[PDB]
């Protein structure tokens, strides 16, 4: 379990997650991303958090929900 099926389907790794609604500074994964455990992981080698959101592209602001168990 990475991210839900819907809308906030897209794993990205994002510098803060605001509001617990919205991921800011939010890169792609350099990996494929097979479990929640080295979703977490892998963002947090980034400097960031696991932000499970609207899409699947690089992007300033998103809006996004935090992967599940964090
Ligand atoms: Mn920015």
């Amino acid at each position: 379990a990475v991210c839900p099926t819907g809308l906030f389907s897209n794993p990205l790794c994002c510098a803060t997650n605001v509001l617990d609604l919205i991921g800011v500074d939010c890169k792609t994964p350099t990996i494929a991303v097979d479990t929640g455990a080295i979703f977490q992981a892998h963002c947090a080698s980034k400097g960031s958090k696991p932000l499970c959101c609207v899409a699947p592209v690089a992007d300033q602001a998103l809006l996004c929900q935090k992967a599940i168990g964090t």
